């Protein structure tokens, strides 16, 4: 579920990142089709946050 994101981002390590996600407007869906470009755009700079995220949508997308 969509509320379940503060919590994964925080096992991650991501947690500074909650903030941001919400402020967009980034629902379950909409996460779930991100790309490392579309990450970029909403200010993770660091390539290393960048692909945690990115393989724990890969993941979420594969359970």
């Amino acid at each position: 579920k969509g509320s379940d994101l503060p919590e994964l981002f925080s096992k991650l390590g991501l947690g500074k990142y909650t903030d941001v996600f919400q402020q967009q407007e980034i629902d379950l869906q909409t996460f779930l089709t991100l790309t490392d470009q579309d990450l970029k755009e909403l200010g993770i700079t660091t390539f290393g946050a960048r692909e945690k995220m990115l393989l724990a949508i890969s993941e979420l997308n594969k359970n």
